[PDB]
């Protein structure tokens, strides 16, 4: 069937045009992240020679700075873990001193079969809030003083070799430019190159039909 190969045709060489395209799509994409790259570098290395016993006295710091950051977020699960530990227990002895109102009097009569069903599950309830309450209020202990011993390392390497810290700071913010660059342009390229491997991928699988299609219209020759 000759209609039945030339439409076929046809897309693969459409194919081989776009991907001709997307290739050079990355090809720009990829040297300007080579020039950007190189060029951040030589700023970054002329600011070393500036600054450069500083920064590494400075490091100290902002490595305990990022612990900051991390001891931080310890105790941001300790109090919220606690927060909800001591919400639990007041909405279960809500639960319960409801129902110990009516259960001081047992008078209720179509209200105390109503009750007790209530109060049961509540009083099953603060059996495992007050186990999950003690552990929370304990883990919110632990966190909290490496919280401030964090702070209180920071606060006394901030108080020493300020200098270090004080002629550093243009260095990590030049790095903190380009860095946000960089990782920007990362993205742009392995999504192009994602891209591409679908397109690269989409032309190997037109050309197993041809394969197949060859294999195909060859059932036909034999009749």
């Amino acid at each position: 069937v000759d209609p039945r190969i030339q439409g076929e045709l046809e897309k693969l060489n459409q194919s081989t045009d776009d991907i001709n395209r997307r290739e050079t799509e990355l090809e720009d994409a990829r040297q300007k992240f080579r020039s950007v790259l190189v060029e951040a570098t030589v700023k970054l290395d002329e600011l070393v020679k500036k600054i450069g016993k500083a920064v590494e006295d400075s490091k100290p710091y902002w490595e305990a700075r990022r612990v900051a950051r991390q001891a931080q977020l310890e105790a941001q699960k300790a109090t919220q873990d606690f927060q909800r530990a001591t919400e639990v227990l007041r909405a279960a002895k809500e639960t319960i001193s409801l129902a110990e109102q009516r259960l001081l009097e047992d008078d209720k009569r179509q209200f105390d079969s109503a009750w007790q069903e209530m109060l049961n599950h509540a009083t099953q309830r603060v059996m495992e809030a007050e186990q999950t309450k003690t552990r929370s209020e304990l883990v919110h202990k632990e966190t909290a003083a490496r919280y401030n011993a964090a702070m209180g390392r920071m606060r006394q390497l901030e108080k020493k070799l300020k200098r270090a810290i004080n002629k550093s700071k243009p260095y990590f913010e030049l790095k903190a430019k380009y860095y946000v660059q960089l990782e920007q342009l990362k993205k742009t390229v392995d999504d192009l190159q994602a891209k591409l491997t679908l397109a690269k991928g989409e032309y190997k699988m037109a050309l197993k039909n041809l394969e197949m299609i060859s294999d195909e219209i060859h059932e036909a020759a034999a009749s």
